[PDB]
């Protein structure tokens, strides 16, 4: 069959939420497991399948046997695999902070690494030597950090905190990207009485601040009451997206998922920097190098998408992935790639064909294109998302 509906994983992670998916797609859920994420493609540790004949196969293996094919060629030759992972991401609570490393970085941790060796162990920063590239596109509204603030804007924060730690007090008289970092580091390293003091400060003001971010100091401060990482808000972007937007998490870049449910997009790696809200041992001084201490403004953080036709494209500035919603109506659009591709219904009803070959999803189902099926034509209502690759 030229277009293969996917058998997709759900991760039950312990932070998921147990109705999330269900209130959204209608995913059974019956005896109320936290639903984490919803995994589709060819991850080692849980593929999507597509089914055959009537037998199911794993898509990994399935592309392994057939890489030009699936993939197309370029894809096949730059990358060797499908080179992205796409997931509906679906937490009950905030997740940690973390930093993805730039390509050079990767290969050098994963490289250093490897010449002392331990995998599984919590020294490990580096799984892999890819990077980890990823656009998040939220579904229902979205709490996340992205990046440090304006620095006058972290002065504006800090002041009713300054007596929390002198690492602050140190930032607000000379604000620059050096004591900027300083902090950063000096607050995930704080200790003991060191620690409580700046904590104690920090939940006080929390009492005489109203509003962002202090708002969400709180929230996060439900789950993470013990860590350096509720001062976060206060460096870094607090941002809201509204169903429908996006944001491109850039490397060397603090970044936390909070609060709602996003399609992720990523590059494939399982390499996770954390930077505070986790119970986990960190090492700063790796975290700290692979740190850009540079100001986003606010106004840079969400993509800007281009609509052209039926396409709103959400442009990504590295070649391992690109993603695009497509408008559904009556009269057929047709979509087509150079690569494979993964569609996902978003909402309405997606009736495609291919030739012959028709294939509906509904809401939260995803059908897998390989690069010699492309295109397709779709219809129905609502809006279907496409992972690709635009080389």
């Amino acid at each position: 069959a030229s277009m293969q509906k996917l058998i997709n994983s759900v991760q039950n992670y312990a932070w998921g939420s147990k109705t999330a998916l269900t209130e959204l797609y209608g995913i059974a859920n019956p005896q109320q497991q936290p639903m984490a994420e919803l995994w589709m493609g060819a991850h080692p540790k849980s593929s999507s399948r597509i089914t055959t004949n009537g037998e199911t196969v794993s898509l990994r293996d399935a592309i392994e046997k057939n890489k030009t094919a699936m993939l197309g060629e370029a894809v096949a030759n730059r990358f060797g695999e499908l080179p992205f992972l796409f997931k509906v991401l679906c937490a009950a609570q905030p997740l940690s902070i973390q930093v993805a490393p730039n390509k050079r970085n990767s290969e050098i941790g994963f490289a250093k690494e490897n010449a002392a060796g331990p995998m599984d162990a919590a020294e490990r920063n580096y799984k892999d030597p890819n990077h980890k590239p990823e656009l998040v596109f939220a579904l229902t509204p979205f709490l996340a950090m992205n990046a440090f603030r304006e620095f006058s804007d972290i002065v504006s924060l800090l002041q009713p905190v300054a007596g929390a730690h002198s690492a602050i007090a140190h930032f607000l008289q000379v604000p620059n990207a050096e004591r900027l970092s300083q902090l950063f580091a000096s607050l995930l390293n704080m200790q003991g009485e060191e620690k409580s003091r700046a904590l104690a400060v920090l939940k006080a003001a929390l009492n005489s601040q109203q509003g962002e971010p202090w708002q969400t100091i709180r929230v996060i401060s439900e789950y993470y009451p013990d860590d350096s990482g509720l001062f976060s808000p206060l460096l870094l972007n607090v941002v809201k997206l509204n169903p429908g937007e996006a944001m491109f998490l850039f490397a060397e870049t603090p970044h936390a998922y909070l609060q709602g449910v996003a399609l992720e997009v990523m590059a494939n790696s399982d390499n996770v920097l954390r930077a505070g809200l986790t119970p986990k041992y960190i090492d700063i001084p790796e975290l700290v190098a692979n740190v850009k201490f540079e100001p986003k403004p606010a106004g840079e953080l969400l993509t800007a998408p281009v609509k052209s036709g039926a396409e709103l494209d959400f442009p990504i500035p590295v070649d391992d992935f690109a993603f695009s919603l497509h408008d559904l109506a009556l009269q057929e659009t047709s979509i087509g790639q150079h690569s494979a591709a993964i569609l996902f219904c978003v909402e309405g009803e997606a009736v495609l064909r291919k030739d012959e070959q028709r294939l509906v999803l509904k809401p939260g189902e995803s059908a897998f294109i390989g690069a010699d099926e492309s295109p397709v034509n779709a219809s129905g209502t609502g809006r279907l998302a496409r992972v690709y690759n635009k080389l």
